């Protein structure tokens, strides 16, 4: 999330 972190980006994913």
């Amino acid at each position: 999330p972190y980006p994913v």
